[PDB]
C-alpha cells in the first residue's frame, strides 16, 4: 500500500459510460486532472471513443493496458457486468492501485472478495454529476487509506458533493439521493401542471417551476436553516404560501414523500 | 423622453426591507450598480440601516430624498402599506422616474392609479433572491420602455432568472414561483425523515436530500429535457427509482402538488 | 440448420384458432405469403375448415401432414395443450425446419425442451393482430438464426408491429400490451359515458371516444415525442385540457394505470 | 346564396397555423383539392410562409386579399384573435363566401354576429389533425346549406372523421375529443411506467404502450363492438387480462375517467 501521488496520479475508468465521462470532465474543468492523466477503452460501443477524445483524453484498446497504466482505477459499468470485470482483471490490481466501483447496489465486502485485497472505495453517485450538482457518499474498504480517501473525496468533490458512510446505509442512500431526482422530477412537472392549471403559459410554468425548486434547494443548502424554519420564514398570515402548504399537509404530503424513500430503499435490498 | 442612463443611473429603495437588500447586494456583486448610486431611508429600524451602510449604501433620513436622488425607484414595502407610502410620494414622482414596485399581490392597474402615471414595472420575486437564485417576472406599464423594460431585466437578473408576462398571470405567478419554495421545504423536510425512517443519520439525510433536489432542479434548467424524459433517464426497469415513483404515482403526488399551486393562486386572487 | 428460403417457404399452423386466422389473413394481404403457401390442420372443429378454405387455404387432415409439409410451423393451440402437441409431432420437428410458439406463458426453456432442439422462436402477439395493429414481441431460441428472426419479423409484421425482447420480459410483457387492450376498451366506455355524461348524444359520444383514442396513440407512435410533451402541447392555459387533466391527477390515474399493468404481469407470473 | 361550385371552389385559410397546415396537406393529400385552388396569408412569422409555399400554396400579402380570391374561407387563427380579425375582414365577408372557423370555444351565435350574416360553419377538430386521425364535429350556421354541409365533410374527411352536431354540444365535444388526447397520452405514459416497474426496458415498454393503445382504438372503431363486448373477448376466466381489469374497477377508474371529461366541459362552458 504505497501511498498514490495526490498530484500526479493517473485514473483509468472501466467502462467508458456516461458516469466515467461526467467524473472525467468535472475533473479536468476543476483542475484536479488533467486529461493526460486519464485513461479509459472501449466496448461494444464506438460513439464513446469520441466523446473521450474530445476531451483530450487517451482511449486505450484493452481494460488490461488502462488498469496498467493507471494508479486509481474506477469501475463504471453496469453493476450485473462488475463481477466478470473485476475478476478478469485481478492478476492486474495490485495493491499499489487505490480501486473505485461506483456501481449502484454492489457492497464493499463483494468488491474486496473479488478483486482480492481491501484497497477500494465504493461511491454512490447520482444523476446529477452530469451537471456537477451530484449527490455522493463513499464507504472505505479495510485498507483504504485516510489519504485514499482525500483523494477520493477531491476526485467526487468535482462533480457535486460527498460524504462519507459506512456501506450498511447505502440502501438507504440509494433510495434517497439516488432515487430521490426522479422524485423532483415529478414535482417539476406536477409544479408546471398546476401552473397551467392556475393560467400559466406552459413555457413559462415549467421555468418557473425548475428555477423555484432550484432556488428553495439552495436556501436549504446555503442557508445554515432547518426546513421548518425556512418554511417559517416564507409562510406570511393567513396568505397564499399557507394557502399552499395547507393543501400539501391535508393531503399527507410529506408522508408520501417518506413512502417513496422508504419503498425505493428496500427495494435495494431486495435487489442485493 | 428622458431614458434612464443605462450605466450611470442611481436606484433609490423606499422600504429598506430584507428584498431590498437581496436586490441592492446582487446589483453591486454583478456591477449592475455601485454602492454610490443607491439610496435607501429607514423607517424606524436601526439594524436595517448598518446592514445598507456596512455595504457602502448611503441611508438618507427622508422617502422624499430617497426620490429626489433616484432615476429608478424600487417599492419593497410591505403591500399593505404601499398604497398610502406611494400617495405621501406622489408629488415626486414624476414621469421622468421609472417606479418598480416588488409587492406581492399589488396589480399594475392600481400603481399606476396610485402614482399618477404608467411608467412602473412591476415584479414578482421569490426568496431565494437571498442566493441569488430568484425565480422572477416582471409586468409592464403603459408608459414603461423596452429600455426601461431591460434595465429592469439587468437588475433583476443579478439576483436569479428573470422572465416578462402580463400583469393577468401574476396571481398563477405568487402560487407558483412566490410560494413553491415552501412546497420544497416540506418536500426536503420530508425526504430527509424518510432517510431517517429508512435507518439514515439525520445530518446525512438532510445533506442528501437538499444536494438531491438541488442537483435534479439543476438538471431540469440545463438540460434541455421535459421533466418526463429525465424521469425515464433514471428508472432503470424494476430497479429502486421505479418503486418509488410507483408510490408516488400510487398517492396521486402529482395531483396534490397540482392542488397546492392552485389553491395558493386561487387565495392570491383572494386577496387582491 | 438450412436456411429457410426467404421467398418461398411454406408456413403450417398447428392449431387453427382466431390467431392463426389473423396471421395467415395478414400474411396474404401483405403478400408475404400467397395461401398455396400456407396450411393447417383441423383436429375436431370442422367449422373451422371452411374458414381457412374461404380464403384458399388448404387444410389437411393431419398435424402431422402440416409439419411435413411446411419449412416454418407456427404452434396456435391454446397453451395447456401444448406440451402433448408437440411431443407427438417431435420425430417430425427436424433442425431443418423453424418452430414458432405464440401460446400465451409458454416459455422458451420448455419450447426447447418439448421440441428436443432449439431452432424456435416465440412470439406474444395481442388482439388487435385482427385488425394488422398487433403489439407483438419475440424472443429467440438457442438455435434460431438471425435470418430466421427476419423472416418471423416479416411475418408478424404483418399484423402489426413486432419488437425483439429477452424471453424474462414476457410475464411483463402479458401484463402490458398482452392485457392492456382491456384497459383501452374501458377507457373507451368510460370517456363516452363521460361524454353522455356532459350531455351528449350516445352515438355520437362513443364514435368520438374511440377516435379520439386511435387518434391520440397515432400521435405518440408517429410524433416522435415524449408522451408529457404531447401532453403539453396541448394543454393551453386555463384551458378545458388541463382542467381534465387535473381530476385525472386528483385522482391518481397514473398510478392505477400503473397497478393494473403490475397485478397482471404478477397474474401472469403466477400462471407460470 | 348561390351554392359554392363543388369541383371548382378555392379555399382560403386566415392565420397560416398548424391546422391550416395539417387541413392543407390533407386537402391535397387527399385530392380534395390542388395546392393552385388554395391561399393563405403570412402574420407574425415568416417561418410560416416555407411551409405552405413548399407544398406550392400562394402566400399572399394580406388576409383581405386571401378573403377576395376564395369561395370558402377557413379562420385557423387562435380564438381569443378572432373576433377582431373578422371584424376587420367584414365588408369583405359576403354571403356567397362559406365561412368556417375551427376556433376553440368560440359558438356560431358569435361567429355569425361577428361576419353580420348565417353561412358559416364551426368544425372542432383535435390535436390528430396532424396524423390525419383528428376527430372532428360540425354544427351548421342559420344559413349553411346541405351543400355547404358536404363540402366542408369532405375537406375535414382528409385530416380524420367528421361527424355533425347541434352547436350546444361543443362544450362537451370539447371536453371529450378536444381535451381527451391528454387523458390518453398520460394513459400511454403510466402503461410505460407500469412496464418499467414491471421489469420492462424503458423503449420497449412505450412502444408497446403506444401501440397496445392504437391497436385497441383500431378494434373498437372497425369491430363494430360495443366496448363490454370487447373486454368481454379478452378477458380469459382467471387470467391475467381480468386481473388487471379487477385493479382498474377496484380504484374507480370508469369514474375516473368520466370525472374528467364532465370537468373538461364545465370549464369549457365557464370560458364560454
Ligand atoms: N448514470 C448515473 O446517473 C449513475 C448514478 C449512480 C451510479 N451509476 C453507476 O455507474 C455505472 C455506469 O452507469 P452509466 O449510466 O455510466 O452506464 P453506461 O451504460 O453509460 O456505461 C456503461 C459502459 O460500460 C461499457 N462496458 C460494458 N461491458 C464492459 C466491459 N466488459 N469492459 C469495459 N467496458 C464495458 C458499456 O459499453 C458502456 O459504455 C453503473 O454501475 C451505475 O449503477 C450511474
Ligand atoms: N422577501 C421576499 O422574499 C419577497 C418575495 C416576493 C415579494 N416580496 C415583496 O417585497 C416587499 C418587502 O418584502 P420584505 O420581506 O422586504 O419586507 P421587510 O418587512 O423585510 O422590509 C420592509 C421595510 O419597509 C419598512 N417600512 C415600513 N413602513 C415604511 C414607510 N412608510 N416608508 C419606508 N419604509 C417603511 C419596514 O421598516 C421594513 O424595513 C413586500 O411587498 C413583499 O411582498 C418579498
Ligand atoms: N387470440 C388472441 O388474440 C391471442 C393473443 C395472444 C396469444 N394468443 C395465443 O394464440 C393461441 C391460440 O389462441 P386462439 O385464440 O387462436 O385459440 P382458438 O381456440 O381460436 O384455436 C385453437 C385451435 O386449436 C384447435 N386444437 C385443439 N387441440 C388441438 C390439437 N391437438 N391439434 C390441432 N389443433 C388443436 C382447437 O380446435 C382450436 O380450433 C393460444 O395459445 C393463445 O394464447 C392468442
Ligand atoms: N392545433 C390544434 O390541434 C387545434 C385543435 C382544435 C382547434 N384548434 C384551433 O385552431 C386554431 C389555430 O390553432 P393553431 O394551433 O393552428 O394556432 P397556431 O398559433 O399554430 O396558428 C395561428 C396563426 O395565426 C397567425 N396569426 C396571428 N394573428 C393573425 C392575424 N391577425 N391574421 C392572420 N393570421 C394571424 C399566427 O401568426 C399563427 O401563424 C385555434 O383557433 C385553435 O383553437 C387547433
Ligand atoms: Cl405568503
Ligand atoms: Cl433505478
Ligand atoms: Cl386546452
Ligand atoms: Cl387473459
Amino acid at each position: 500500500i504505497i501511498p498514490i501521488p495526490a498530484d500526479s496520479y493517473t485514473l483509468g475508468f472501466i467502462g467508458a459510460g456516461k458516469m466515467a465521462e461526467s467524473i472525467a470532465k468535472g475533473a479536468v474543468r476543476s483542475g484536479v486532472l488533467s486529461p493526460s492523466r486519464i485513461k479509459t477503452a472501449i466496448h461494444s460501443n464506438p460513439a464513446r471513443r469520441t466523446a473521450f477524445e474530445s476531451i483530450g483524453i487517451t482511449v486505450l484498446s484493452s481494460n488490461d493496458d488502462v488498469v496498467r497504466d493507471s494508479n486509481v482505477v474506477v469501475f463504471s459499468v453496469k453493476p450485473q457486468l462488475l463481477k466478470d470485470v473485476v475478476l478478469k482483471l485481478k492478476p492486474l490490481l495490485t495493491k499499489d492501485k487505490l480501486l473505485v466501483s461506483v456501481a449502484a447496489g454492489i457492497k464493499m465486502k463483494d468488491l474486496q472478495e473479488w478483486a482480492g485485497h481491501e484497497r477500494f472505495i465504493r461511491v454512490m453517485p447520482n444523476t446529477a454529476a452530469t451537471v456537477g450538482e451530484a449527490a455522493s457518499v463513499m464507504s472505505l474498504g479495510g485498507a483504504a487509506t485516510e489519504e485514499d480517501a482525500n483523494l477520493i473525496s477531491q476526485l467526487f468533490g468535482s462533480i457535486g458533493k460527498i460524504w462519507k458512510a459506512d456501506d450498511k446505509y447505502f440502501d438507504a442512500i440509494t433510495g434517497l439521493s439516488g432515487s430521490g431526482p426522479a422524485y423532483i422530477y415529478l414535482a417539476i412537472e406536477a409544479l408546471a401542471d398546476g401552473g397551467v392549471a392556475a393560467g400559466l403559459p406552459r413555457d413559462l410554468a415549467l421555468s418557473l417551476a425548475s428555477q423555484t425548486v432550484l432556488g428553495a434547494a439552495s436556501m436549504a443548502t446555503q442557508s445554515g436553516k432547518h426546513p421548518g424554519q425556512l418554511k417559517d420564514d416564507v409562510t406570511s398570515p393567513g396568505g397564499t404560501t399557507i394557502a399552499g402548504v395547507h393543501e400539501l399537509e391535508k393531503a399527507g404530503f410529506r408522508g408520501i414523500l417518506m413512502n417513496a424513500v422508504v419503498a425505493a430503499a428496500k427495494r435495494s435490498q431486495e435487489l442485493s
